[PDB]
């Protein structure tokens, strides 16, 4: 499948995608703003995410920082980012179809739209201005806005047993970003798709 990451944003990101124990084709790059990069998703790939990381350095060898979504320290990431991250997130051929959404559950750096490019389902998007508009406890001081299991460490914020509710800081994200997961047991916002279906993920598509 291929997934068309583009960088609408006025700032350079470093896009990246995994499946939390392998890289998804390179696994990241540089997107300064406008760029436009494909990458090829195998399919059957289960559990993969796109996010962008901000505010990176990488020396030559493509290991460094980035101050959200820092995969280990490497420019192409095998593993998943540093919350917070907006994700998309995606399964794809499972029993014929594919699933995607978008997840506030790790924070949120950067709006981002996730679209099929190809028929029959529709596009996802959490485009609000939440960074600026994030609550004080859960701004991140390395940038981005976090979410309350990152910051506070409860069971109920993490969904730990399986039993949680809403809670006021899932509730923000849900208010900014309907169409986006704001904890773990939200309402699913998830899209069925084609199964082989491609796709476009768009940083700050407003």
């Amino acid at each position: 499948a291929t997934f068309e990451i583009v960088n609408r944003c006025s700032y350079t990101v470093w896009a990246a995608a995994s499946k939390g124990d392998a890289a998804l084709d390179a696994g990241g790059r540089q997107l300064n703003s406008g760029e436009s990069w494909t990458i090829n998703v195998e399919p059957g790939t289960n559990g993969g995410k796109i996010w962008a990381r901000t505010d990176c350095y990488f020396d030559d060898s493509g290991s460094g920082i980035c101050k959200t979504g820092d995969c280990g320290g490497l420019l192409r990431c095998k593993r998943f980012g540093r919350p917070p991250t907006t994700l998309a997130e995606f399964s794809l051929n499972q029993y014929g179809k594919d699933y995607i959404d978008i997840s506030n559950i790790k924070g949120f750096n950067v709006p981002m739209n996730f679209s099929p490019t190809t028929r029959g389902c529709r596009g996802v998007r959490c485009a609000a201005d939440i960074v600026g508009q994030c609550p004080a406890k859960l701004k991140a001081p390395g940038g981005g806005c976090n979410d309350a299991c990152t910051v506070f460490q409860t069971s109920e914020y993490c969904c730990t047993t399986g039993k949680c509710g809403p809670t006021e800081y899932s509730r923000f994200f849900k208010r900014l970003c309907p169409d986006a997961f704001s904890y773990v047991l939200d309402k699913p916002t998830t899209v069925t798709c084609p199964g082989s279906s491609n796709y476009r993920v768009t940083f700050c598509p407003t």
